[PDB]
């Protein structure tokens, strides 16, 4: 009544209009497909960080990726989607208008080429990838119940505001003119600086794997690193290629850029390791470099000329390779790989987007931007820096607050203090904890949960 | 001559008309993509059931998934497609009109938005997923030749009739008004009750892994469980999302429901295990719960409001969790996991579809239904029960008949009787069977086929 | 100025026209999706050949697949794309017009239904699959630096010319009328005969695994074989299905053919092994047969009637099964599996395409061909043979030249001579090479690179 297209609410009355008429069906099919591709990046992250670990994590990140997929999907449905994409938000956050996905259907989303329900599906996958990045960063000696509560809270008060600033209809970064093609800020810079908060507050200090004369690379499982990298690169075609919101050739241009940045990042990191080790070929390095390039090109993929995409592989690979060395300086391992690749890689990529963004690339699908230094738009670099600094500051500060607030509550403490924690070898001698004898997650039906030595 | 569109046979003469003009190209692209996604669910099933096993299966289900993909594709081509989708069937079964895919081309399929050849591709994947569910259920001490013959026969006389009733142009369940969005009946309820027939006739009784004080969860490979769950959830976006037959936003709505049911099922099953174990976190349970939710939402995904999808995770997870305990009561392990997840999960999901189906959800793409209890259509619940009971009865009874008929034929007996079966350790002492020494499927070039101790 | 559609260069001025208007958006979405599917075939190849190996390769092919993805993407960007698809080539090769992808944007590609940038993305994946086939063939005792240089050179002077002849606007095989639906020549026949050059020049002679009374199948990792086969079959829907360049039902017809050829190839090879071993069931054989069928149907998938696709499984499976036996005759293992499956399978499939190609199948999307023997076009078989012989001759001869030229240059020698190579067990006793003690690529951060025993 009339139930005709309004652009608001459900978008119209399904008994009176065909809501699908508002959209190009091929745009919808590509974004649906891209959503499925981003989903498989979730276990990709878990495999990557499980495999790279220089320490025996009690919690399997391959499995924790499924836990994160579950917690993030629930959070997104409950209020995460609404806090980012409620068509009625301020400049800093959305509302609870779409609590439990109420009225999320056929109105054109903030990306007008797809309906709200499909944009919900697609963007929810980005929240889930960020959730497993966070769980991976904070996995060492994590308690599962508190971790699940942490992820729910963290998505709500760290991810959702940063996502709103970046993608929301009235988000202040959107208004300012900052560029972030595929959500490098909300996903990579954000998780990376939240990881750093974890490292500096909850991470083990004077860590034996980061102390003195120790190997920079000492992986738990190279096959897991490689499988994770495979799922990440495969899924990243949806992550970046879908960020146009359409079936135009800007989507395919972004995929060409994505592939070339990954390729040049992998080769660059491996070449850097070759020079720095005096001629060794680094198995872990090739994979880390591909990830550095993928992260680097994320804010840029639909904005920069193809030939510049090689720079988004080379420069993040070099800078991230050296950022990893800060683990030796601080003597901290926990959380630091996620910071180095996603935090530093995300910052570098975001900065370089201000240099290389071009109006003629965005215009491939009619997207209008002033451009970067390629168009003599010098001020763009300042907009990029404003975004990167705001994301880093909010993520680091608020993540610190959550971690410490939960730490002060006995039943919510994410990681027990070392002096209250019982040894797995001692638990295994007790009848009611005999299952701690199987310290191998391949055969154990139960998570080897940290137990307080007061029971 | 005139070779113009007829809606029958090949659909028209390719030299005179463009058969593609009858279809929206984006509808076709989504269903082609969804077909590829369902294909990877085949090894997903094999990985899941290989990993969950409390017993050392001689046959690797990861590998058997490829065998099933081969047998099912051949059966479908030969006559399986025709027995379900020959446009000229009765109310109970199709015909051999499309034997060897004769004349399967460009006529609109029973799903009018895609041509016969594409519907053939898509629906063949559902047959193959059901084949590996059956092979998984019946894998313990299976002989490979007889298993392949069994799958061919089973697809023909169990899967194909149930699929016809559900999807066929004149299928009696279609006519009755029963709802089954993505083939929960033909795939999950069917394989589950066929699994139960296997359990009760060919399964080992008084099984040491299901007898007395034994662990409910004791997996062969947690990494295999997790990898299988990953492939299943990823592919299920095609399984459910493609069941609209189109590129409309009902496809994406169904994907949102699919993700939320998996997420809530995983969390629910793990929470149930936490209460029942006195505080342990169940690795296997999270995965089983995700599968329970995916199975649960299958008959419902394109029919129920988004907020109700959480019920399709919670309720099947709880009921299936307790159904697994029946293995202890019966002291039977073989085949029972497939029954618990797919049979019970499928029954529960089908029943709840009668409660929660809504005309306004179906109408998102113009699909007309009376609805469920959400629309005060009380009779819908009875239609659902008629379907579930018919599927369970046909599958259990006919599967029983096939298993027992083959059992009475020496060269077709699927599983040897324990007293006619030689020990692998004894075979390994014989020169012509020395390869039985390698009881590890990771390195052995040959299937460790059960051998009769009469040679 | 006018910047309107020209069909050349960038295709038009993005500030004046919408380049996307020239294309059906659904055609673009399918080819973008198919590109992502072909990408995952890259690690599929690496997993397959790592797993099948009868020898302990020091270089992990699962990991080397990522290296190949990187080298091939860079080569393709640099000049590979231009040498195949520069719209201004001769009959034998393209030009450097599109060096570093200059002006590769929105002009219709040689496949007029997609723009240059998307055809670039898609076809680059084929180059990368061929790169990992080559790296796999030549992996035994390979040195990594020289291997990377080799792949770059090989793509440039072996792959690119053969691809031009097959796909290029003025390619001589195109003009002749030879049929090759999905690039069986450039990918499979080519890599297979290049593998044979490797086998005969650099392969180990009188190899203990191929000498005397030794097992035909003795795999390193069955799980790797199966995982590789899964990724290959899944991705092959894009490899073959995308080779129409469009969203028509010829794409889906090609997928039905692809699935049926894989299925019948797997069953055929396993049945052949069953007869030849006196009743054993071959784990490796089922997988090899699926690959033989997939290779076989590649030149044919969009040209042959569905019922004939079973022949493209059966015949290549039988012939390739016996081709593998030539390893015993020659007493050479290295490189020979790639030759047997891709070289022989590719030759057989190409030949049979001349028998079974049908004008009415090509015409499903308006593609005009004279057809094969199915249309009494007898001369087609000669065109097929001209293509197969030219590919085999160029690949074998030029690959031989490259391998031998690099062999004569100390720092480019791909494989050290056995008498200049130090033992891993001896390197491990030296302090600066202690890491050679860990001969297990699952835990070692470094490639166990062959070292000259002159340092
Ligand atoms: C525990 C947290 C309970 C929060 C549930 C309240 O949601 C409400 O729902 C309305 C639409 O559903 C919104 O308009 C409104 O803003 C919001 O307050
Ligand atoms: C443990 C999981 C808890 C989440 C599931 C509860 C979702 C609450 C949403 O409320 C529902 O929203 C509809 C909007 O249309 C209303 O019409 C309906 O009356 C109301 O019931
Ligand atoms: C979706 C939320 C699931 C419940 C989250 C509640 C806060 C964390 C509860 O976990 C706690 O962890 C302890 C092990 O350290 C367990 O001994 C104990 O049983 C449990 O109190
Ligand atoms: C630390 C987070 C800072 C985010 C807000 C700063 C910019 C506010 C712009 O207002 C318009
Ligand atoms: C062994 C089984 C052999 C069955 C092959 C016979 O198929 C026949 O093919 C016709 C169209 O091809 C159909 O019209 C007809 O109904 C069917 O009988
Ligand atoms: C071991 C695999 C056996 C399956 C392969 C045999 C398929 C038999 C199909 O018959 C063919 O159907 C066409 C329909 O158009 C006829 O035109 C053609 O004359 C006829 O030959
Ligand atoms: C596609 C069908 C493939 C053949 C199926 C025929 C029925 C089963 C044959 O397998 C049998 O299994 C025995 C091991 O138990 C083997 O010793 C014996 O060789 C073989 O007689
Ligand atoms: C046990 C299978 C029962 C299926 C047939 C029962 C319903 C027949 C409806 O006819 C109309
Ligand atoms: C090291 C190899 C350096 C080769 C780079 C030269 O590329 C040139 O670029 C032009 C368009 O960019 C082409 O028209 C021209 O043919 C080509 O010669
Ligand atoms: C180690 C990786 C080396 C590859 C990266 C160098 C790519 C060289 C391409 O040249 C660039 O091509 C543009 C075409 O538009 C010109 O406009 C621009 O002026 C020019 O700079
Ligand atoms: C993208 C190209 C990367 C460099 C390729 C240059 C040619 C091969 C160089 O590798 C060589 O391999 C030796 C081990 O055999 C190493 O000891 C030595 O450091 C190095 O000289
Ligand atoms: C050995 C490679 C042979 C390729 C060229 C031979 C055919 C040339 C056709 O000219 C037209």
């Amino acid at each position: 009544m009339s139930g005709q297209f309004t652009g608001t609410g459900t978008g119209g009355d399904v008994f009176k209009v065909d809501l699908n008429e508002q959209f190009d069906r091929a745009d919808m099919v590509w974004i649906g497909t891209a959503s499925v591709l981003v989903w498989i990046m979730i276990p990709g992250v878990g495999l990557l960080y499980s495999g790279i670990s220089r320490k025996k994590h009690a919690l399997s990140l391959m499995w924790a990726a499924l836990m994160a997929a579950c917690v993030a999907a629930f959070q997104w449905f409950w209020w995460g989607y609404s806090l980012v994409f409620a068509h009625n938000g301020s400049v800093f956050l959305g509302t609870l208008q779409n609590f439990c996905l109420k009225d999320v259907l056929g109105a054109p989303s903030i990306v007008k080429t797809v309906p709200d329900i499909l944009f919900c599906l697609y963007q929810g996958m980005f929240a889930a990838v960020t959730a497993i990045l966070m769980a991976g960063a904070g996995c060492e000696r994590a308690r599962l119940g508190p971790m699940m509560v942490f992820l729910f809270i963290w998505l709500t008060v760290v991810y959702c505001p940063i996502a709103y600033w970046t993608w929301g209809g009235n988000g202040w970064l959107v208004s300012l003119g900052a560029l972030d093609f595929a959500g490098g800020g909300p996903v990579h810079e954000n998780s990376g600086f939240a990881a750093l908060a974890y490292s500096l507050w909850l991470g083990k200090r004077h860590d034996p794997v980061a102390k003195g004369k120790v190997p920079k690379y000492k992986p738990h499982s190279v096959s897991s690193i490689v499988m994770g990298t495979i799922f990440l690169w495969f899924g990243w075609y949806g992550f970046n290629g879908g960020s146009t919101g359409n079936s135009s050739m800007r989507s395919w241009y972004a995929c060409v850029n994505t592939n070339l940045a990954a390729a040049t990042g992998g080769l660059t990191w491996m070449l850097v390791d070759w020079f720095r080790t005096g001629g060794k070929w680094s198995t872990v390095g090739l994979c880390m470099g591909a990830i550095a390039g993928l992260v680097g090109i994320t804010p840029a993929a639909g904005y920069v000329p193809v030939y510049t995409s090689v720079i988004f592989g080379i420069v993040p690979a070099i800078i991230c390779n050296f950022a990893v060395d800060l683990k030796d300086l601080l003597q901290i391992d926990d959380g630091m790989d996620v910071w180095a690749l996603h935090g530093v890689g995300g910052f570098v990529g975001n900065f370089m987007t201000g240099l290389f963004a071009a109006d003629y690339v965005a215009m491939i699908d009619g997207t209008e931007i002033d451009g970067g230094w390629m168009n003599h738009h010098w001020k763009q670099l300042g907009y990029q820096l404003a975004g990167s600094c705001a994301v880093a500051a909010w993520s680091f500060t608020v993540t610190s607050i959550i971690l410490l607030a939960m730490d002060r509550i006995p039943f919510l403490r994410i990681r027990l203090h070392e002096d209250e924690e019982m040894l797995g070898t001692d638990l295994a001698q007790i009848g009611e904890y005999a299952y701690y004898a199987d310290d191998d997650p391949e055969t154990n039906p139960y998570v080897l949960e940290p137990i307080r030595s007061t029971t």
